[PDB]
């Protein structure tokens, strides 16, 4: 067995370089000895705990489901022939040099790239949320890009069926995705089951591409809420009415008046059709937040936009995945069911 622990990606992929640790396992790039590119191979070990298996079938079953230029594929999946060997899981995926959290760290973008970059984020967000999929990870780090700069979305190990009827919740309930690009009302009284929780979270991703520093980066849950107003300023009445839950709605009462901060004080440089659609995807109220669709058709993308070449999905989900309470070893049998068609 090929190491670098056991990455045992048998004769077809060689010379392995460790490019990373992932979420229940590490990330190489390799040489696949049928189509003569590199690749990336992350073993993914996630038998032992329940979550793992549960992120671990929800992101097979996605990204065997969906085709699209702006989301990762599955090339080849590797695992043992049986259920009783099977301890770890490969899956392979196109090789791409970077990702937009490593890019924004180190290099200044055009207007044309963060112009580009915008573009193909919401064309594969367009494609997800037309399965009525919510990735609900939205961040710099689980978005990849080539030499060319083709931007794929990842790791949708989060996503979940949208479900606006049982979004509603109680105040300061706890959550999973990235503090920094999660939407005020999670905070308040949304599960995050609805699409707008991902249009927040991009257009987070948008401001950090014309400063390259994150716009809202609490230290702590609540903090984060801090953040949001000190930019957005005191949500109107009417935003208020529509926060029905008593604790959500004193506390934002208890806060002092702050008068919205303009993206223009912030972003002096930026161009305005971009500070435009920035304010309309950092709505605080949902319910106004742009929709992928609108937000397509915004002047600041008028170059890309070609609805005709922004595809939606054939086969939407129509119900969620009850995964919520299977046993882990029911869920290692549907993870060995899902990867049978790469067996030879
Ligand atoms: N197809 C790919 N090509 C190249 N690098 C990749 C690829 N997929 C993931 N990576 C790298 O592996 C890590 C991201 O893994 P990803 O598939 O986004 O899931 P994750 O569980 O979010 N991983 P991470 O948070 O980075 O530890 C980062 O180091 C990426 O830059």
């Amino acid at each position: 067995a090929a190491a670098a622990q056991v990455f045992d990606v048998g004769p077809r992929y060689t010379n392995l370089s460790y490019i990373g640790e992932g979420a229940y396992g590490m990330v190489c790039s390799a040489y696949d000895n049928l189509n003569k590119v590199r690749v990336a191979i992350k073993k993914i070990s996630p038998f032992e705990h329940q979550t793992y298996c549960q992120r671990t079938l929800r992101e097979i079953k996605i990204l065997l489901r969906f085709r699209h230029e702006n989301i990762i594929g599955i090339n080849d999946i590797i695992r043992a022939p049986t259920i009783e060997q099977m301890k770890d899981v490969y899956i392979v995926q196109d090789l791409m040099e970077t990702d937009l959290y490593k890019l924004l760290k180190t290099q200044h973008l055009s207007n044309d790239h963060i112009c580009y970059f915008l573009y193909q984020i919401l064309r594969g967000l367009k494609y997800i949320h037309s399965a009525n999929v919510l990735h609900r990870d939205l961040k710099p780090s689980n978005l990849l890009l080539n030499t060319t700069c083709d931007l794929k979305i990842c790791d949708f190990g989060l996503a979940r069926v949208a479900d606006p009827d049982h979004d509603h919740t109680g105040f300061l309930t706890e959550y999973v995705a990235e503090r920094w690009y999660r939407a005020p009302e999670i905070m308040l009284n949304s599960k995050g089951y609805t699409k707008s929780i991902d249009i927040w979270s991009v257009g987070c991703i948008l401001a950090e591409m014309l400063s390259n520093r994150p716009i809202f980066p609490g230290k702590h849950y609540l903090d984060q809420l801090n953040h949001i107003l000190g930019i957005l300023g005191s949500p109107s009445q009417e935003d208020l009415n529509c926060i029905i839950n008593l604790k959500a709605r004193n506390y934002l009462l208890s806060l002092p008046h702050k008068n919205k901060v303009p993206w223009n004080r912030l972003f002096p440089n930026a161009d305005s059709k971009a500070l435009d659609l920035l304010d309309k995807m950092l709505t605080f109220n949902p319910h106004k937040r742009i929709e992928v669709e609108q937000a397509l058709a915004h002047p600041y993308l008028e170059q890309y936009y070609d609805p005709s070449d922004e595809p939606i999905a054939e086969a939407p989900f129509k119900f969620d995945m009850e995964l919520d309470d299977l046993p882990k070893e029911k869920l290692k049998e549907l993870i060995f069911e899902e990867t049978a068609r790469f067996q030879p």
